[PDB]
Formats: C-alpha cells, sequence, structure tokens
C-alpha cells in the first residue's frame, strides 16, 4: 500500500457536514482516511462511498471486528460492498475469526488490518499479554497489514520485529493520547491522528504542523 | 433485572429489512426480546432499531461487541442508545476503562450494558478463554449486572454463573447451529440466544415453537 505523508486521518466526528468539511481541509496532506463506527453509525454506511467519490481517498473501515467467524464474514462483506478499501479486525477472538475476514478480503480484492495491541491504559489488562502471540498468529496466516500502539514505542518496536520489514504497520495514539508521531514512525509506516486534527481550530494548520515536526 | 419472554432471544442476523422484519414478526408471539447486530445494522441502517421497537414492541439488544478505546466506546454507545437500543453488548477484553466508558453512557441515558466474557466459537480458546474468569470478575467489581457467556461450553457457563452470582442476568449464544443445547444452557443462563436455527428455518415460527417445546 502507498500512503501520502505517513499520516492517516482518524475521522471520528459524528455529523456528515463537519466530517466532510474537515477532511476536505486536510485533503492536500492525506490520501488515506480511517473511518470508524462513530461516523458510520451516525450517518450511515453510504458515507464511505461519499468520502471516496468526493476526495478520491483510500478508506480504512475501523470496525475492530471481534465476532464469531460467521458474523465476521457478514460484517466484512457489508463493509467491502460499501466501498471500504480495508477493514481493521481484532486478533483476540482467535485465528478462525481472523481467517473469516481474510477470506472475504480475498474474495473481494480488499485488505485486512490486524489489530495486535491497543493504545489505551486498559490495554495492559488482557491485550498486552496476548499481543505478541496475536501478531505471530497474523504473520503465520499471511496477514500483511497491522495496527499497533503509538503510546508504547517499545511495544511498537517488538511488533515490528515480529512482523518484519515487508509488512505494513499503522499506529494510533499519537497526539491526544500522548504519542509522538516522529517517534512512532521509527517503527510504524504511518501514524494515525484524530482529535489533534479534527478538534483543532484550524485542522489544516494542525496537519501542517504534524507534518513539519 | 429485565424480563424476557420464554427465556429465548432471537439473534436477527438476516441482512435485508424485508426478511428480517417478516421473520421477526412471525416468531413474535414467542419472543419480546430481539438481538440485532452489525450484519443487519450495517446493511439497512441504524434506523432499523426503532423500526423493530415500533413494529413489534420488543426490547432490542444491540450486539455491537464494543471493543475500542474509552473515548470511542462512549461515542458508539451514545449513537446506539440515541437510535433506541435498550442495551448494548460490550467486550471485556479491552479492559476496565473501556467497559466503564460504556457504563457511563448507559447510566446517563438510562439503558443497559451487557458484558461479553467468553465467546462460543473455537478460536475463543486461544486468548479469550484464559481471560474469561478475570473479565467476569472485573465486571462484577464494576457493578455490571448483565453478562453474555457461551452455550457451547456448559462447564465454562457454570463457572461464569458462580462468579456473577444468582442476581446477575446471563444470556448465552451458541445454541442450535453452533451445537449448544437450549435446555442445558438454561441450567446456568437466564436466556438462550438463537439465530440460524430459527431465521434459516423453512418455518421460523415452527422452529421457535419446537425450541420452546424442548
Ligand atoms: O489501539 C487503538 C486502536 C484504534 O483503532 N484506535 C482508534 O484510533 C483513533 C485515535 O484517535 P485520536 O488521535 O483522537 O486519539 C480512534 O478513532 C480510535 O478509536 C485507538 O485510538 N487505539
Ligand atoms: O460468544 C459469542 C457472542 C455472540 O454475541 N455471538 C452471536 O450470537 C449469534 C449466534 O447466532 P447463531 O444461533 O446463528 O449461531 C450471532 O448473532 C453472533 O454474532 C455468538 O454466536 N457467540
Amino acid at each position: 500500500m502507498d500512503v501520502m505523508n505517513r499520516l492517516i486521518l482518524a475521522m471520528d466526528l459524528m455529523n456528515r457536514d463537519d466530517a466532510l468539511r474537515v477532511t476536505g481541509e486536510v485533503r492536500e496532506y492525506i490520501d488515506t482516511v480511517k473511518i470508524g463506527y462513530p461516523l458510520v453509525l451516525s450517518e450511515g454506511m453510504d458515507i464511505i462511498a461519499e468520502f471516496r467519490k468526493r476526495f478520491g481517498c483510500r478508506i480504512i473501515a475501523d470496525f475492530k471486528v471481534a465476532d464469531i467467524p460467521e458474523t465476521n464474514e457478514k460484517i466484512c462483506r457489508a463493509t467491502f460492498k460499501a466501498g471500504a478499501d480495508a477493514i481493521i479486525v481484532h486478533g483476540f477472538p482467535g485465528a478462525d475469526s481472523v481467517r473469516a475476514c481474510l477470506n472475504v478480503a480475498e474474495e473481494m480484492g480488499r485488505e485486512v488490518f490486524l489489530l495486535t495491541e491497543m493504545s489505551h491504559p486498559g490495554a495492559e489488562m488482557f491485550i498486552q499479554g496476548a499481543a505478541d502471540e496475536i501478531a505471530r498468529m497474523g504473520v503465520d496466516l499471511g496477514v500483511k497489514n497491522y495496527v499497533g500502539p503509538s503510546t508504547r514505542p517499545e511495544r511498537l518496536s517488538r511488533l515490528r520485529e515480529i512482523i518484519g520489514q515487508d509488512s505494513f504497520l499503522i499506529s494510533p495514539g499519537a497526539g491526544a493520547q500522548g504519542g509522538d508521531p516522529g517517534e512512532t514512525l521509527r517503527f510504524a509506516d504511518a501514524a494515525i491522528v484524530g482529535r489533534s486534527i479534527y478538534l483543532a481550530d484550524n485542522p489544516a494548520a494542525a496537519a501542517a504542523g504534524i507534518i513539519e515536526s
């Protein structure tokens, strides 16, 4: 995959007008946008095709898919039908749940990103202890795209070693959650940034500043 | 605690409105509580929740397996309750702060959180099962009153019940298609969730009727 400026916008605004306007403003700086459930559940899945058509951007659907295989398949199918280029899936529910997603991505010519460890404090309770094994499970299944935490650079480093130099790694937690984009890009191929941009008085200037740093 | 007709909850995972509405209507004499997940909601829109409530007067549990950071979890729950969901299902594996974020919105809006503690599919054994008892205890310690556990593992279901106590409400999927037995499940769970065994049946009402008979 090819990503402008190693910066991915997390568009978690919950009304269409704001989300489109803000994404528009930073569109000279980004060609890849992560859209999650806050926006999709508020405005409908049709919002994905709207972003793609208005901006010509790649869309990663951050749905943290975490169900049984059968339901995971349905979720991925509906999501790819709506135009998503990729979908983010949790690894914690195990290999069968991940493979169900890989199957649909294969069928429809799209991509799965495997989420291995999360960035928030609660992640240390159960996810962190499982993270290396989750990443290894992904590698062994031919997963090529991964998500790991900006907030824990040493953890981000280990993930990189596990997945190797040929895998693609994106990383949220930069900005609002305390992660540094520069430090994050020592290990990750792109940094995901949400509030620091979309809550900014001038999102273009916020994006501009991140890129300069 | 809430009240559920026939200890049977319909998992409505059909992905078009027409079919989902028709099938639900036909088993409606047997059920006042319907679980709606992302297969239907992403295909037909969140407005489908209020549609079920108005057409059938049923309770709706939004099975969204919420599994994000606290800030995002809060937004997901807000959007979901705004759309009329009576309850939302949340994963416990992302930890306590992510669960509490959901509990906060549920408190605010006067709705309910169900905590998913162990899952029913084979892959659940890789990571979730090892953590399931602690996830359940985490829920209890936070005042969670509503839980989801697996029909496919009665002995695991039995352990969950011990942890959460006799006053907690426990619902359980994996009955039917995944191999769980509704009868055995209700030794420990207050209600059994059933999807395909009903909605994929030639005669949905007959299928539901048969399950209730057993
Ligand atoms: O480990 C995780 C995985 C996520 O996808 N996310 C997500 O990435 C985004 C981060 O946004 P923000 O920059 O405002 O902190 C959100 O949309 C969020 O749900 C997270 O913050 N940490
Ligand atoms: O541990 C889990 C948790 C779930 O909510 N579910 C869900 O409950 C349902 C089961 O449907 P079915 O009876 O067709 O197997 C689905 O909607 C599914 O996503 C599961 O089967 N096992």
